[PDB]
């Protein structure tokens, strides 16, 4: 075939970065189903092609493994899948149909790819040891293989969701974005796990601190189902940790959540009581060979918030709890994609 | 001469870390004055040897400034001060009073290394630029250099203390070090000289976390000295923050502290509404580079922690404040020396 062709060719491309702006300004109206369509048959072999490159330039005991090996199936079909569409007509509608049920058919056959990926972390371990070099490069590739398929299933979602059929939301993105309103889903979600697995849970608490509007609800132009998905995450492991801390007491400490909207800078704190974690083993917490056994939330929470020039970072007092701050860019113009 | 003949044989021999045990034992009475002068004959020596060989690996455009060969100066006098000893018996007393002399000499000698040091990363910011790199490099180095020589000091005090003329401390360490009355000295410290500056001081909250012995007074032993120049750093940064953000305003948020006890860890949290620092210029707190100007307190604070197994984290929230955690290890059993 001419696979191995198309990697070499479009790996010489590089990703090209997108801001919010640009992402709303692309789907602005159903005007632009073509000019996403001229754009997203360019850029997507350019970051499946890149990625594609660094799997195959893994170690042998990694490539042959048959997890890699599955996922790095799938690319080249997506790749493939697309190449069908460089010679066609933008004007032709039909071109543009095909091309966004084309598109779900690639998001669907990767929607297994991260627990196929932790099987293979997993295979590692047992075939050849959780030495402390192997965690980093397995580290480092994972947190830019995630990274680079959240980044083309962000493009897949807001063509999907945007040029189908015939607005509040651009997509996937909300730009009014109400941070506290996200919180309170993503804890009443963890309540009802809680609430069935321990028949207990804690109350919550938000605060917000808008520097430069006081008592102006805060508001941000972002992904709200990022911003689910690491809220929640939290919300679990931070609920068990303030109930299994407590089994043996009465009271059950509140899960407290700040808000503060700067100049530059919107963070999420979240604070609880659950005996805090030594921090010898902290670094356990983000790393996927350390969180195997026979999930990687946090360490794919951390990459949501690093995807827009954000981080997720965590310190703990042991004896007492853990503090969670997931940092975001508070403005649109420096919310701009970061792609491995 | 032979100071490079010394450096290149001491440098075969590698640093030996030693435990918060070994130093007490080094210290319980004064029959260990010999044992501890034909340990530092020897310790001593290598250490100065083994920072003394990065020294001279450093570029040449670091390493011929006149501030590099002056430090280079006194690390080569203050080794062939120490190699005079080599020879000598133990058992004359007027050995170890003579060695004892010799040590305060190389202690006053080295009192001006860290300002020397600062002059020479000014002049290489106006030499040749403060690039992203150069950063890094003056990081590793600085880092490495300043923990050798607190180990050195360290090592110093111990005997010059200790074994001098003729116990509740032993020396520079406090087995029984109340962590409250450290953080209380080093804020009326603060204050005294935040009083004077801003007419206006904060107030402190101190609360103790002592999980398996609640409301028991929690005590450790280090060496007070190092924690009372980490916790005036950060109180000094908090208090000026929390005065020049609430200049407009009356109320002055307090500097609360929490004090916790694991079975692993010691933490110190500080926390003050200071209006917080964005986090892309978080890294510029413990920089030396980005910290010089024409203070490295919280750069070597952090290093005063790492130096018996510790770390120094922060985290900000922009619009709101920002918080210090000092870890420590509680037992010590697990406090080490980290030498470079
Ligand atoms: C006590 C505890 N507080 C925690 N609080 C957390 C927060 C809140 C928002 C600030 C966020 C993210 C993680 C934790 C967390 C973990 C643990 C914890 N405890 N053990 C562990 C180990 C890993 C592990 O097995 N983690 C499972 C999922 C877990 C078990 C019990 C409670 C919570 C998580 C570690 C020593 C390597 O981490
Ligand atoms: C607002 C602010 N809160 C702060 N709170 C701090 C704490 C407390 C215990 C948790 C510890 C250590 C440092 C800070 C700190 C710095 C700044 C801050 N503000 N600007 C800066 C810049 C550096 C700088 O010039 N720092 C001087 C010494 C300073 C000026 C004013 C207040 C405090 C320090 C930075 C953006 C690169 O850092
Ligand atoms: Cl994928
Ligand atoms: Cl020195």
């Amino acid at each position: 075939g001419s696979a191995p062709k198309y990697i070499e060719h479009f790996s010489k491309f590089s990703p090209s970065p997108l801001s919010m702006k640009q992402f709303l300004d692309f789907g602005s109206s159903n005007a632009c189903e073509k000019t996403s369509f001229t754009f997203l048959r360019q850029e997507l072999p350019v970051r499946l092609a890149n990625i594609m490159k660094e799997i195959n330039l893994l170690p042998d005991r990694v490539l042959s493994t048959p997890s890699v090996q599955l996922v790095q199936s799938w690319y080249v079909q997506s790749l493939l899948d697309i190449m069908e569409f460089l010679d066609k007509d933008p004007e032709d509608h039909r071109t543009l149909s095909q091309f966004t049920d084309a598109l779900v058919t690639i998001r669907n056959r990767h929607n297994d790819v991260v627990p196929t990926m932790a099987q293979g972390v997993l295979e590692y371990k047992d075939t050849y040891g959780d030495d402390p070099v192997s965690n980093q490069n397995i580290q480092y590739f994972l947190d830019r293989f995630y990274l680079s398929r959240i980044s083309i299933r962000m493009l897949i979602n807001q063509h999907t969701l945007i040029f189908d059929g015939s607005p509040k939301h651009i997509g996937s993105i909300d730009p009014n974005c109400n941070v506290s309103e996200v919180v309170k889903d993503a804890y009443d979600m963890a309540k009802l796990l809680c609430d069935k697995y321990y028949m207990a849970s804690p109350d919550l608490e938000i605060q917000e601190i808008n520097a430069a509007n006081s008592k102006q609800p805060i508001h941000m132009v972002y992904v709200p189902s990022h911003l689910y998905h690491m809220l929640f995450e939290l919300f679990k492991n931070a609920m068990r940790a303030t109930v299994e801390s407590h089994e043996s007491s009465l009271i059950l400490p509140p899960i407290k959540v700040m808000v503060a909207l700067g100049e530059e800078d919107l963070s999420i704190k979240m604070s609880d009581r659950g005996g805090g974690v030594p921090l010898r083993k902290i670094e356990r917490l983000f790393s996927y060979m350390y969180s195997t056994a026979p999930g990687y939330g946090l360490p794919i929470s951390r990459l949501y918030a690093k995807y827009f020039q954000g981080d997720l970072q965590l310190f703990s007092m042991e004896g007492f709890g853990t503090d969670a701050v997931i940092y975001l860019k508070a403005l649109s113009t420096d919310s701009v994609e970061r792609l491995p």
